[PDB]
């Protein structure tokens, strides 16, 4: 099954990226809310570049019941940001970092390209880590550091009553995703590119 063999094909991938020095860091506490407050803005970049790119392939009929809207995180992010950076001010003042660029580059690239696989492989990465690891950042940045809970809504997905029955739904649809054989070794190899960009967008942030 899909599922599986994207879990596998990644799990490398994963470690590397949970033992990056900035999340390591950020995770245990060993920073501080400017450098949450960092990953937020970068992430709200490659987010608006993301959900683009599943609109297009949305639109043109691919994966339909996998790119539910209800993930859509670009403007409950930027609510985060208001609240973090204490005004609207951030968006005028926000650069991509190198890695984001690429990262962004990469997202547009399969959004004009209507490039379905590859999507599906980047809203694995991103937002199966969201419904996972996410939620267990989102209580680490509040008890390590005071974050309101009000500015961690992007790891709070509205009407999504169970994470882990709608995680299971998630993995069932992978396995019924119809796929040639070169979409399928296409996807995979994406998943991979997908956590590499975001080990390169932690090493950016940590310098
Ligand atoms: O579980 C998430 C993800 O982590 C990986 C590799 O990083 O597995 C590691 O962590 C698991 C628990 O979270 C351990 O059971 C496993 O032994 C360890 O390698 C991936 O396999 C997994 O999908």
């Amino acid at each position: 099954g899909l599922a599986v063999e994207l879990k596998q094909s990644t799990a490398q991938a994963h470690e590397k990226a949970e033992h990056s020095t900035f999340m390591s860091d950020l995770l245990k506490g060993r920073l501080g809310v400017a450098e949450f407050t960092r990953l937020q803005e970068q992430a709200w970049l490659f987010y608006t570049a993301l959900e683009q790119a599943v609109d297009a392939v949305r639109a043109s009929g691919f994966a339909e019941s996998l790119l539910d809207p209800a993930l859509n995180r670009a403007e409950v992010l930027a609510r985060d940001l208001d609240k973090l950076n204490g005004s609207s001010e951030w968006r005028s003042r926000i650069t991509a970092s190198p890695a984001v660029i690429d990262y962004v580059n990469r997202l547009e690239e399969i959004r004009d390209n209507v490039d379905g696989p590859a999507l599906v492989a980047h809203h694995y990465v991103r937002y199966l880590g969201d419904l996972s690891g996410g939620q267990v950042i989102a209580r680490m940045m509040q008890r390590h550091y005071g974050v309101d809970p009000e500015a961690l809504g992007f790891y709070h997905f509205e009407g999504i009553a169970k994470l882990k029955v709608y995680k299971d739904e998630y993995r069932e649809k992978l396995n019924n995703l119809e796929l040639s054989d070169e979409q399928r070794e296409h996807l995979l190899k994406e998943a991979t590119d997908a956590f590499v960009f975001n080990h390169q967008v932690f090493a950016d942030l940590g310098k």
